[PDB]
């Protein structure tokens, strides 16, 4: 089964107790991967709310970045709003 988020629900997670963000259609809960992100967590804060797939591939991630992401997936954006 499969958990879809609209754009509505997903800009409601951007504060001190919650932040999410979606790549390539994916939504990521990132709340407690801030602190341990390599690129810092102040560009991670920046996109809550949001869409950051362009900025995720401009810095070009590795390939066990992108393996570690998975585990924060927690839904996808809902197919009306792609
Ligand atoms: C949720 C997924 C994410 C994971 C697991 C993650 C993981 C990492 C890791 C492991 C690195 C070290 C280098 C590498 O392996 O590529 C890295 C670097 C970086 N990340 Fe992320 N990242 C995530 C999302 C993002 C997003 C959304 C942005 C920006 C909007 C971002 C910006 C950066 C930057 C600036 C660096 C440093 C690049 C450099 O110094 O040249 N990351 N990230």
């Amino acid at each position: 089964a499969v958990k879809y988020y609209t754009l509505e629900e997903i800009q409601k997670h951007n504060n001190s107790k919650s932040t999410w963000l979606i790549l390539h259609y994916k939504v990521y809960d990132l709340t407690k991967f801030l602190e341990e992100h390599p690129g810092g967590e102040e560009v991670l804060r920046e996109q809550a709310g949001g869409d950051a797939t362009e900025n995720f591939e401009d810095h070009g991630h590795s390939t066990d970045a992108r393996e570690l992401s998975k585990t924060f997936i927690i839904g996808e954006l809902h197919p009306d709003d792609r």
